[PDB]
């Protein structure tokens, strides 16, 4: 139905925290770094500033497949830096009076500065992160599109 | 074979030149955005920040191949906003005078933060998209290798 219920989230942030186990090297500033070129590379998907192309947009399981690595960085920022009840519940209330992503600016493609602009402030929150891959979720795919194409990139 | 000459600039600009020509929906603010993904493009390519391959990186052939993305949109956001005799000697003094980017500085995955924030400024020069891709040509690889992936592209381009 295009909603994000705590257990699903709590579901996702397991099958990251699973994957991510497996890799001893794991650091928070290499994850964040990758979340912001995974989100370049999603964002080239869309191909909205690619005005020589007869029909722009890369195909939707393409899209979300990049949107998948976006969530999946996201998820594993937001484990490592810990991601409890309190953390949830900020997320959710963010999510809920979140009304500045939506569709139209999504598809503009001069909201990528936008992004960066939160990109390079060291303070970006892991909340933001998550607040960000499902408001694109919701507001351009669906949220079940976007929880598929993670399962499916994580099995 | 790894310094840059005004010829061999004014030949890049030539070959970006006609290829835009052909292109009726040229627009510079898409351009500009352009450069940006296209930067992240070729930075992936790199993996420095994959912690979590063993040995980490694109065929060399690859990272070039992007990386002569990043060098077509800069000469085109040049033609597009006039680039002349005048432009050019400025470009060299920048690209002279260029010492923090280096071999060890763009080794650094955290590089990409100081990118994004010179991205991000409204007025981010011409000049400033085109030391940017020279310097990384001229410290991670050579300019010639640039040149040559950049003008196999166009001939593919057409």
């Amino acid at each position: 139905t295009n909603t994000l219920t705590t257990d699903q989230l709590q579901e996702l942030l397991q099958i990251q925290k699973e994957f991510d186990d497996r890799i001893p090297t794991l650091n928070l500033g290499d994850s964040k770094i990758a979340y912001v070129v995974e989100f370049f590379e999603w964002f080239n998907t869309l191909e909205t500033f690619k005005n020589w192309k007869k029909k722009p947009g890369k195909p939707l399981d393409v899209q979300l497949d990049e949107l998948a690595d976006i969530l999946a960085f996201g998820l594993s920022i937001a484990n490592q830096q810990g991601f409890e009840e309190y953390d949830r519940d900020l997320f959710f209330e963010s999510f809920d009076e979140e009304y500045f992503l939506d569709f139209p600016y999504l598809r503009n493609q001069d909201m990528i500065y936008d992004m960066m602009s939160e990109f390079y402030d060291d303070d970006l929150t892991s909340i933001r992160r998550l607040v960000i891959v499902f408001k694109i979720a919701e507001q351009l795919y669906t949220i079940d599109q976007l929880i598929d194409a993670y399962k499916k990139k994580m099995k």
